[PDB]
């Protein structure tokens, strides 16, 4: 996250950090054996971690979980990041409580203008690089359908949208990626891509979530 604030220990409860020896992704969790990140951030020997705040400290809300399983939409094109979406069941079922709680799917697609809550562990600096060990938080409306395709010219799918600042200054950013984008307590973006990070006309662009929800509930219904 760039131009954003530290959010406080466990305030996003649904946010996971996926470990591989070290935090390379985000993640949200959707049930207490499900969580939906990007398909670019596939890889195997992931363990799920939730309750965290300082991801290189111990600090007593943590949940670690390897992933049993992993789904990467039939439809992800690695070249375009169209259909940047992939579920991860784990081993054991983790304990919801006050500071891991699923997040609500969407039942409707999020408008423009909507003011949502992106969170991660990714780069604070748009030129150099610094990487919190706390969680990050950034409030940011939902873009035009019309804007972000403007900043993105033949890149936008009817699977993506922007988010944030055209102004620049406010964004997420390597290492975000995977992560919640939560509007009105429903997830509706998955951390996707973006040219640089909070640059001027270059915001960032997110997974449509409610396009994928018949997917979620059909593919946790068999696996
Ligand atoms: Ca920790
Ligand atoms: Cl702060
Ligand atoms: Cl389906």
């Amino acid at each position: 996250i760039v131009g954003g604030y530290t959010c406080g220990a466990n305030t996003v409860p649904y946010q996971v950090s996926l470990n591989s020896g070290y935090h390379f992704c985000g993640g949200s969790l959707i049930n207490s054996q499900w969580v939906v990140s990007a398909a670019h951030c596939y890889k195997s020997g992931i363990q799920v971690r939730l309750g965290e705040d300082n991801i290189n400290v111990v600090e007593g809300n943590e949940q670690f979980i390897s992933a049993s399983k992993s789904i990467v939409h039939p439809s992800y094109n690695s070249n375009t990041l169209n259909n940047d979406i992939m579920l991860i069941k784990l081993k054991s079922a983790a304990s919801l409580n006050s500071r891991v709680a699923s997040i609500s799917l969407p039942t409707s697609c999020a408008s423009a203008g909507t003011q949502c809550l992106i969170s991660g562990w990714g780069n604070t600096k748009s030129s150099g690089t610094s990487y919190p060990d706390v969680l990050k938080c950034l409030k940011a409306p939902i873009l035009s359908d019309s804007s972000c395709k403007s900043a993105y010219p033949g890149q936008i799918t009817s699977n993506m949208f922007c988010a944030g600042y055209l102004e620049g200054g406010k964004d997420s950013c390597q290492g975000d990626s995977g992560g919640p984008v939560v509007c009105s307590g429903k997830l509706q973006g998955i951390v996707s891509w973006g040219s640089g990070c909070a640059q001027k006309n270059k915001p960032g662009v997110y997974t449509k979530v409610c396009n994928y929800v018949s997917w979620i509930k059909q593919t946790i219904a068999s696996n």
